[PDB]
């Protein structure tokens, strides 16, 4: 999708786990002889192909050991497809690891840098659909953090990041932009649908309080969403946004506002 | 950073190495060791993790040359297998530990200005008030002023590199024992160690100074910037998020009154410009 710095630890986990079982399984042959989106697509299509292949040459060299035809070339042919996959794997390993370690210590959540750096290519693939980005910044925080502390601020931002994160769908990504600042890339079909989404993710933050060892805290977010025309860069959509969420701030908060094509501002509904 | 992806990348090395090994073995039939050395004796923390696998890799090794022996001796057993499966999943074990400790311990390092983040702070905080004795320890804390602008004016790449820049100079002007540290998107903490309350303040104002006298160079030209800071007393057996406050509370009163100063918060809560 992905989000959420534990989904890719747990992928990891299960790109060892399959070096270790594919060491027992050499380890098997060897015995039984003896005993007679579009991002991280290429990686996987990568590896699934090294994949099969690999054990295309273990099938063909057994095969060749027992009926009495071996040669040489059916081990270096093996070794040559065994290494093939374990470069497929290591290749895919880093790309998650890169990407990941742009990965918000505190929230879990993406940081800035994932998106500045996928940005242009999110935009690319939202066709036929539209792509909108949703900033969302925290109403007034610093008061939460004059009255209950740091450690306590630091949880809603855990909490909040993890509700927002829930919230929205696996193909639409959650940031922590900012420090209570966070953007959504929403795909939609229209102008409303991108609104709905944007205002009702407003109302769950409202309607949701979180809770901590000492009691409950409510807040809300006034948020900005704003259209990506095609091959704009991302400096000018998030200042659309940021236009859009400073207007609605300036109104009462707690509200999700939006910037047309007109570079107009109104409050959704 | 860099030093850990050249290990993580001869781990790596190794399990293909090691593939090959066992490739070669049962090639033989049907007709690291040296890096382990070559890393510098490290420090207290990692050497367990290098111990065990040091201690995994000979003995996988060991049921090796044992299960080989037995194969072309005639009086092997599924046991001598089963037992060389063991060793060379403990030995994939061993590294996956280790691997682990680094990518954790590495995490927790600033990817874009290479400062610690404040995780590491938070973690050693309560020690270095400890250790501060006889002196007294001092938390300063530093924000870009209008940052947003020069995001707004010349992009976030830009913005990017006044931060790598600040980071790095910040590292530069500050003392070894004294460590520097990205806690927040704009904002940066000092831990100092000094003998009064004058003292410290001088440390904070200087920096000020410093950040305000070098410019940032870009591909486009230069850009100017200052810090605001706030700079507090950290007493004893006081949790970090008390202090921070603190000295956030000094630092929002210098960002009322004009900005590129240092501002000091006293055992009285009263706060005065340096
Ligand atoms: N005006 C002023 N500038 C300061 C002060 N403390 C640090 N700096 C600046 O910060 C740099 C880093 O000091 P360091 O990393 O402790 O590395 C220092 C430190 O280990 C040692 N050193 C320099 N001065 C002192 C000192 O007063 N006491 C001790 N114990 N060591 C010192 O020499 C190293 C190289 O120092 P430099 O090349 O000068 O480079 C110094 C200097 O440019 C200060 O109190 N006043
Ligand atoms: N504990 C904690 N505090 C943070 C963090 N990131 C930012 N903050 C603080 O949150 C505060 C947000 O300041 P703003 O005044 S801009 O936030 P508001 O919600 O009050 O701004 P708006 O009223 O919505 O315009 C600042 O003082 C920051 O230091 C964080 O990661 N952990
Ligand atoms: N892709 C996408 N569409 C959304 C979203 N939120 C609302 N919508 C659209 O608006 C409708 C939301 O339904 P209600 O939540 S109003 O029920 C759906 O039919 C969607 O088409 C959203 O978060 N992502
Ligand atoms: N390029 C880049 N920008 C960042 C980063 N971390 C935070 N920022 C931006 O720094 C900006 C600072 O906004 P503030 O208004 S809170 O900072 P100011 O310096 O304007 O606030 P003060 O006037 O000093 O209180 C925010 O818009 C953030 O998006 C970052 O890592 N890279
Ligand atoms: N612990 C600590 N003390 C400092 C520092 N910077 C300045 N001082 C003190 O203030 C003096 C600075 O002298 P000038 O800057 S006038 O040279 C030194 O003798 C130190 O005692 C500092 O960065 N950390
Ligand atoms: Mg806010
Ligand atoms: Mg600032
Ligand atoms: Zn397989
Ligand atoms: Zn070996």
């Amino acid at each position: 999708a992905i989000k959420k710095t534990t989904e890719i630890d747990a992928i990891l986990l299960n790109l060892n786990k399959a070096i270790d079982a594919h060491y027992q399984w050499l380890v098997s042959m060897f015995h039984s002889v003896v005993a007679r989106d579009n991002d991280e697509l290429p990686y996987v299509r990568l590896m699934d192909s090294a994949h099969q292949h690999m054990h295309n040459c273990g099938r063909e060299l057994m095969l060749a050991i027992v009926e009495n035809h071996w040669q040489d070339a059916h081990f270096d042919a093996f070794q040559e497809g065994l290494l093939s996959f374990t470069a497929a794997l290591t290749d895919y390993k880093i790309y998650l690891l890169t990407i990941r370690s742009n990965m918000d210590v505190l929230t879990g959540l993406p940081g800035r840098r994932v998106l500045d750096e996928s940005f242009d290519h999110q935009l690319r693939n939202a066709e036929p659909l539209n792509l909108y980005l949703m900033l969302l910044d925290i109403d007034r925080f610093k008061l939460v953090n004059d009255t209950y502390g740091h450690l306590i601020g630091d949880v809603v931002l855990r909490t909040l990041a993890t509700y927002l994160a829930s919230w929205t769908r696996d193909y639409e990504t959650v940031y922590r932009y900012g420090g209570e600042e966070f953007i959504i890339i929403v795909k939609a079909a229209n102008d409303e649908e991108a609104c709905r989404a944007g205002v009702r993710i407003c109302q769950l933050v409202d309607n949701h309080a979180i809770t901590h060892s000492e009691g409950h805290i409510n807040i809300t977010v006034t948020a900005g969403v704003s259209r990506a025309f095609p091959e704009e860069p991302l400096d000018v959509v998030i200042g659309r946004a940021d236009r859009a969420m400073y207007e609605g701030k300036q109104t009462g908060r707690n509200r999700c506002m939006f910037i047309d094509e007109q570079n107009v501002i109104n409050r959704v509904l």
